[PDB]
């Protein structure tokens, strides 16, 4: 089965997975220099008020923070996107060291981390069909940094030791990802794919130019989760990140100037 290790990691992804080696694959190198601003774009709309957090799983490659997204509590508006798409999990990928860990890089630049907020058409009626259509996710990135701590992230820390093995959850009611956001929601977007198997060409990426910082103790304590499960040989949960992939026919787009 897929993964990061040097047997199943990303090079290997294809053979099962052959859209791997498809047209708009993600992650991508966001050239800084060659991404164009679009003064169409409009402002991100984010509105997270109401969203409900229901768990936190270990699903063996990251941890998803669910939400319910049976009704329009917590979407993602505006921007590149048409319509609107419901949040319905976020994860995040991350390195062994600090230097590496971010999908998407900035100028090849990695950073330590990188959340991200999964969202659906809703004109598609629930992900499963939403995966399936070119437009039927909008995926928000946002890179982490190592510095002064996120006390938003806090919470989500300090559940990880009740799931450190693939295949636990926990109960994770009341959380707030908008103590996730940085402050400005400048962004390049770009369309793309998930970057974990399937692999499926459905995202809109949206890639928030503004990092956040989180602290060393933070970030250790993600590379403290394992990939296995319970009562198999220990495996930590580092480097679940895919490299980038080719631009190949694709423009990033930026939204700010
Ligand atoms: N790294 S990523 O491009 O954001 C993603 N790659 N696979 C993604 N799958 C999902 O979100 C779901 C998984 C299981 C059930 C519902 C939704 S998200
Ligand atoms: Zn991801």
């Amino acid at each position: 089965h897929w993964g990061y290790g040097k047997h199943n990691g990303p090079e290997h992804w294809h053979k099962d997975f052959p859209i791997a080696k498809g047209e708009r694959q993600s992650p991508v190198d966001i050239d800084t220099h060659t991404a164009k601003y679009d003064p169409s774009l409009k402002p991100l709309s984010v509105s997270y008020d109401q969203a409900t957090s229901l768990r936190i799983l270990n699903n063996g490659h990251a941890f998803n923070v669910e939400f319910d997204d049976s009704q329009d509590k917590a979407v993602l508006k505006g921007g590149p996107l048409d319509g609107t798409y419901r949040l319905i999990q976020f994860h995040f990928h991350w390195g062994s060291l600090d230097g590496q860990g971010s999908e998407h890089t900035v100028d090849k630049k990695k950073y330590a981390a990188e959340l991200h907020l999964v969202h659906w058409n809703t004109k598609y009626g629930d992900f499963g069909k939403a995966v399936q259509q070119p437009d039927g996710l909008a995926v928000l990135g946002i890179f982490l940094k190592v510095g002064s701590a996120k006390p938003g992230l806090q919470k989500v820390v300090d559940v990880l030791d009740s799931i450190k093995t693939k295949g636990k959850s926990a109960d994770f009611t009341n959380f707030d990802p908008r103590g996730l956001l940085p402050e400005s929601l400048d962004y390049w977007t770009y369309p793309g794919s998930l970057t974990t198997p399937p692999l499926l060409e459905c995202v809109t990426w949206i890639v928030l130019k503004e990092p956040i910082s989180v602290s060393s103790e933070q970030v250790l304590k993600f590379r403290k989760l394992n990939f296995n499960g319970e009562g198999e040989p220990e495996e930590l949960m580092v480097d679940n990140w895919r490299p980038a992939q080719p631009l190949k026919n694709r423009q990033i787009k930026a939204s700010f100037k």
